[PDB]
């Protein structure tokens, strides 16, 4: 298969339920890409929306280059820099156990990109494990963002005057990591991808959340099974067993003002006490580059 004439569609190397990610060769630069296919079918289709996203992002360190955008046939085509294996690959890889080290490496580059994405007035709306990947070769220690599907505005570009405070809202991420505020149909803001940020780090200590699991046959109804167990788990008993600044930290982003400024340095700072107070060295060495 190809796509124009430059392009050379390989196997998926991804499923996304808005569109499929293909491995593929730019034939005229040599040099392999990722290639995410969207079927167009009505008069909004999203890709579009998310390569001008792309664009408007780009010069971030941890943002993946856009090559190309433009359509084949009934398909719109997005080609981008390929990136290594997502944190939900590796965690399986890696047996579905990190070390405290490797969470809080992790921890330090993933509110940074958050932060990064928050200067460049949009929050993110789908903070899990899937929509983080390593680079690839000298870009290997360099934890990225991707997926920006579900991204939107939450600040005026030009006066920087917050989106107001609405409610009842479509329940459209995934539920797993979905900020309590999520849950009561609360419109996001940057408190919440923080949030989630903080249940997908206990999630990587854990091996799980104890509201994983809970089968559904509509996305509401998952949302509603996980919020009654969530909203009955004290961030205390959660974290209970860990290093308290898993709790501090969670506790900080749910009480947050819904057009509060976090205050990013603070929650890195957190997690790099502790990890110098732990005895770690900053040699960028996660767990899976130790497999010999
Ligand atoms: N540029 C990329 N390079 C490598 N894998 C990718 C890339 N973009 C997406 N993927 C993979 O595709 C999966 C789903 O993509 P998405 O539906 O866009 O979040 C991710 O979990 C990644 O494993």
């Amino acid at each position: 298969l190809r796509v124009g004439n430059r392009y050379r569609l390989g196997r998926k190397i991804g499923s996304g339920s808005f569109g499929d990610i293909y491995l593929g060769t730019d034939i005229a630069a040599g040099e392999e890409v990722a290639i995410k296919l969207e079927c167009v079918k009505t008069k909004h289709p999203q890709l579009h929306i998310e390569s001008k996203i792309y664009k408007m992002m780009q010069g971030g360190v941890g943002i993946p280059t856009i090559r190309w955008c433009g359509a084949e046939g009934d398909y719109n085509v997005m080609v981008m820099e390929l990136l290594g294996p997502s944190l939900e690959d590796l965690f399986n890889f890696c047996s579905r156990k990190f070390s405290l080290k490797t969470v809080l490496l992790l921890a330090d580059q993933m509110i940074s990109r958050i932060e990064y994405i928050h200067s460049k007035n949009f929050i993110h709306r789908d903070v899990k494990p899937d929509n983080f990947l390593m680079g690839l070769g000298k870009k290997g220690n360099l934890v990225y963002i991707i997926d920006f599907g579900l991204a939107k505005k939450y600040r005026d570009a030009r006066t920087h005057q917050h989106i107001p405070y609405r409610e009842n809202k479509n329940l459209t991420g995934t539920a797993r990591y979905a900020s309590i505020n999520t849950h009561l149909g609360i419109e996001q803001s940057r408190r919440d991808d923080l949030e989630s940020l903080g249940y997908v780090l206990m999630y990587f200590n854990l091996g799980s959340l104890p509201w994983q699991g809970l089968k559904a046959a509509t996305k509401r109804q998952k949302y509603e099974r996980i919020s009654e167990k969530k909203m009955s788990t004290p961030i205390e008993v959660l974290c209970k067993g860990y290093p308290s600044e898993f709790a501090t930290y969670l506790n900080f982003c749910r009480s947050l003002r819904f057009d509060d400024k976090p205050d990013y340095s603070y929650l890195r700072q957190l997690f790099r006490n502790l990890f110098h107070r732990q005895g770690f060295s900053y040699d960028y060495v996660f767990d899976w580059n130790m497999l010999k």
